[PDB]
C-alpha cells in the first residue's frame, strides 16, 4: 500500500475503476489529464450540485506526458504516468483548505508529494483562483 | 432511444459509466477525446489481451472539441460534445470489418453517422493502419 500523504490522506482504493468526470491537456505542462471521480463526486458533477461538492466527493486528476501515436503523428497520445492529484471534500474536516483534502502521489511508485503537512497550500495558492467555483476549476464533459 | 446505426448496431447503455482506458488530442481536429471501455474492453485492456481483443470488448471514444479554460488559459478543456464513436468485437459478426463492428453518433442529439450499412468501410480505411493492433490505435493508459 503506497504511503499515506503528509497531512493524512491515505491514497483513495480503487480510483481506477471510477467514472469520469473530464479530460483536460495543460499546454503548460505537455500533460494529458482525465479528472475521475468516486460516485459522490460524479452524481454531485452531473446534478449541478457543486456549490459547494457534497462531503465525502473525491475527484482525481491523472496526469501523463504527451506523446505522439506511432502510427497517428496527429494524435497526442498518454506516455509516462506523472502524477494522481486527489481533492477530498469534507468541509469540517479540511475547513482550512478550503474544505478539500487535497493530495498527490508521484508516479508509478507512487511517492506521496509534499516536505510537510503543509504542501497543500500550494494547491491553495492555484486553486483559490477557482474560489467562486468551490476551488475546482474542472467542469464535468457534456454527454447526452 | 437514439437510432442504430446503418448496420445495425444499437447505442450500448450506460457506456457514460464505463471506467476509463486512455485520452488522447487530435492536433488535426482541435479535439480532446476519452477512450472508454466495458467490463471486457478494460479488462483486457489491463492484462494486455489485446492481440486480439476478445469477444464481447466494446471501446468507446468520446469527442469534444477543444475549449480553454476561463480561470487558466493554458488548460485546453472539454467544450461542445462532437460525436461517440464505438468499436464492438465480435470475430464472427463483423469478420468482414476486422472482427470490429464500427459505429458513430453524432452530437448531443446522438444521430447515426453514415449513409448506409457499408459506411464502416470508412472507418477500416484509417484503422487498417493498425491492423497489427488489431485495428485499435489506443494504448491502454499506464496506471499503477
Ligand atoms: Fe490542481
Ligand atoms: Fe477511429
Amino acid at each position: 500500500e503506497p504511503a499515506a500523504a503528509p497531512n493524512g490522506i491515505s491514497l483513495p482504493a480503487g480510483y481506477k475503476d471510477w467514472k469520469m468526470i473530464g479530460v483536460s491537456s495543460r499546454i503548460e505542462q505537455n500533460n494529458l489529464r482525465a479528472i475521475l471521480g468516486n460516485d459522490i463526486a460524479v452524481k454531485a458533477a452531473r446534478e449541478g450540485r457543486t456549490h459547494p461538492w457534497p462531503d465525502g466527493a473525491i475527484l482525481v486528476k491523472l496526469s501523463w506526458k504527451k506523446s505522439t501515436h506511432e502510427l497517428f503523428p496527429s494524435a497526442e497520445v498518454p506516455g509516462d504516468f506523472t502524477q494522481a492529484d486527489f481533492m477530498v471534500k469534507d468541509a469540517a474536516k479540511y475547513a482550512s483548505t478550503g474544505g478539500w483534502g487535497y493530495a498527490r502521489w508521484l508516479g508509478m511508485e507512487q511517492k506521496p508529494y509534499g516536505a510537510n503537512a503543509d504542501f497543500a497550500q500550494e494547491c491553495m495558492g492555484c486553486h483559490s483562483g477557482a474560489k467562486a467555483a468551490d476551488y475546482v476549476f474542472t467542469h464535468p464533459a457534456k454527454l447526452p
